[PDB]
Formats: C-alpha cells, structure tokens, sequence
C-alpha cells in the first residue's frame, strides 16, 4: 500500500524487473545496517515510471516502490532522516515521498482541540490521516471529522465549554 520513492537511479539499457529489486535491497544494505541484519523487508513490486511515455525533465526517471507493510515503509523514511545521507553505490540519491496539502491543513484545523486537551490532562494524539484521538472519563473516544465532535460535546456539558473556543462552531449557522 505505502509507497515510496526513490530519485537519482541512472539508466541502463538492460533494465529488468529481477535487477530494481536487487537495487532497493542494495540501498538497505548500504545507508539501513540494523533494517538489512533485521531482514524482515517484504517488497511488492518494483517498477520504473514512466515505462513508456519519456520524462519531459532531462533528470532521470524515477523508481517507484511499493512496499506490503505500509509500516514498514514509514519506519525506512524515519531511518534516512536520521543518518542524514544516502547514497547507491557511493553516488548520492535522494529518498521521500508525496503528501496531500489537504492533510496539512487538517492537521491546522484539529490545532486548537489539541493543545486545550493536553493542558487538561486528556492525553490528546492525532494519528494518520488527520484522526483524533484523546481519552476522557476512563474511556478512548476517537473521531474521525470536526463534525463528530460536536455532536459528541452535545452530551456533556463540561467538554462543550472546554472545546467551545477549539470548533469555532458559533459562527456562521450553516455548515461549509
């Protein structure tokens, strides 16, 4: 599901399915020690994009991954930041991935709730995407959109006065 990608691959006229694989688990090796002694990476497929349309840019092409652990994809991101330099057979490359601005600017709205939460000792943690979660009254309470949260407030009064501030839903009466 998680998908990777991987910049500064050069070309080669005998390119094949069998040889990317070998390259991805290379750059473990040569950047990842603790994931290649570990040996606990399942790959799905490997290919290179665009396979028949050429690149506009002079640059490249890139090599897109897909990995069957979307957790273990994100656990080779974090592992790149911290050495601070990758490299493929000693040439540098880069290694990231795409995001969604809408993501970010969930992450905005959900600040507010956030913060009043952790001063009230509710113990608040945001998880992918732009999910909510916090525990209140001995129970886990998760919520999905700004919109379950008010129709949750509804019913404890207490809770409506602390995130009042947090919703901003005393604005306009309709919706969007």
């Amino acid at each position: 599901m998680g998908n990777l990608r991987l910049i500064g691959v050069p070309e080669s006229d005998v390119e094949n399915g069998t040889k990317l694989e070998n390259t991805l688990q290379d750059i473990i090796q040569e950047n990842f020690p603790n994931l290649a002694r570990q040996a606990n990476v399942q790959i799905q497929e490997i290919q290179r994009t665009p396979q028949r349309y050429s690149s506009r840019r002079a640059t490249p092409r890139h090599i897109i991954v897909r990995f069957t652990k979307v957790e273990m994809k994100e656990k080779m991101l974090r592992a790149a930041r911290e050495k601070g330099r990758v490299t493929l057979k000693g040439k540098p490359i880069r290694l990231t991935v795409d995001l969604s601005a809408e993501t970010l600017q969930a992450r905005r709205e959900w600040g507010p709730i956030f913060n009043i939460l952790k001063e009230k000792n509710f113990q608040p943690r945001i998880s992918y995407p732009a999910k909510l979660s916090f525990i209140s009254e001995g129970e886990i309470k998760y919520f999905i959109d700004k919109q379950m949260l008010r129709d949750f407030v509804t019913t404890r009064p207490a809770l409506k006065e602390l995130l009042k501030e947090a919703l901003n839903m005393e604005r306009n009466n309709r919706y969007q």
